């Protein structure tokens, strides 16, 4: 294989004004609070200038759940809100995202379609209606040593178009494979060990660059099928840009035998400045 696969940020957050408002009616004083959140992803209608699907948060994200099909894909996360700004700032973001990634890992080895999530950390100044937030999207490579060599595949797909439709129907699934009859089915380690064709539901629109979530799914694949070296990886998008890759698991600075696999984690969203730092929104208009 020619190139070492690189990745694109998974999502771009947008916290609608209704999000901060629902927040103000679901926060307390206690030093923090964790609330579960659900966002429905629309991978069919992505703004033209976007590089990834929006993660669009609203008042409804706090609720029990209404998606309007097909391919709105529900994504679970949570918000961790701090009573005081100093604790928001003092938080170790790396150790924090690392847990979160571990949860995705544990979920993922039980069901590969569950190894992706998002977290928002925040501080709401409910007096000055200013909100500080930082979206993190746990993306992990375990072991941290694994990279992927790729070269273009002309197609040998399930045909992209059959994958597109399969994902539309199976809205809770992020992964599908081909069986021996070259039929798209749900992920099964026994089947893929033999047929070696994996399709991932991509959230990037960047040309020839898959979403960073890809690392999560590959980590699970490499755990289920430790002997897999070469396989075919289909990056499925609902637009024009699906593509296919010949993939080889490779390794950089590997770790000793029967030592326990560490895990490299990233996924904190860059702010408007393009920097790794929180975002701030001031809603003074929640008085006048």
């Amino acid at each position: 294989s020619e190139r070492v696969l690189s990745y694109a940020p998974a999502f771009k957050s947008f916290l609608d004004t209704s999000f901060f408002q629902e927040l103000s009616r679901l926060k307390l004083d206690l030093d923090s609070t964790c609330q579960p959140l659900t966002v429905n992803l629309d991978l069919h209608n992505i703004p033209k200038s976007a590089d990834q699907v929006p993660l669009f948060l609203t008042n409804r994200s706090f609720e029990k759940h209404n998606n309007k099909r097909t391919n709105e894909v529900p994504l679970q996360g949570s918000i961790f809100n701090f009573n005081v700004l100093d604790e928001f700032k003092n938080l170790d973001k790396q150790l924090f995202l690392h847990q979160r990634a571990l949860e995705c890992w544990e979920d993922g080895i039980k069901d590969i379609n569950k190894c992706v999530s998002f977290v928002i950390i925040s501080f709401a100044d409910l007096k000055k209606y200013r909100f500080y937030y930082w979206l993190g999207v746990p993306c992990f490579q375990r072991p941290s040593s694994t990279v992927l060599h790729v070269r273009p595949e002309p197609s040998l797909k399930g045909l992209f178009s059959k994958c597109q439709k399969w994902f539309d129907v199976n809205y809770s699934k992020w992964v599908c494979i081909l069986d021996a009859d070259d039929e798209i089915v749900n992920y099964d380690k026994c089947i893929i060990r033999k047929t070696k064709v994996l399709a991932i539901r991509d959230t990037s629109t960047m040309e020839n660059v898959p979403s960073a979530l890809t690392k999560n799914f590959l980590s699970v694949l490499q755990y289920d099928v430790p002997d897999l070296i070469d396989f075919k990886l289909l990056i499925i998008r609902q637009n024009e840009g699906s593509f296919a890759l010949n993939a080889t698991f490779a390794s950089i600075d590997p770790q000793s035998s029967s030592s326990n696999p560490d895990m490299k984690v990233s996924g904190w969203e860059r702010n408007v400045q393009g920097k790794l730092a929180p975002r701030v929104v001031d809603l003074s208009s929640l008085l006048d």
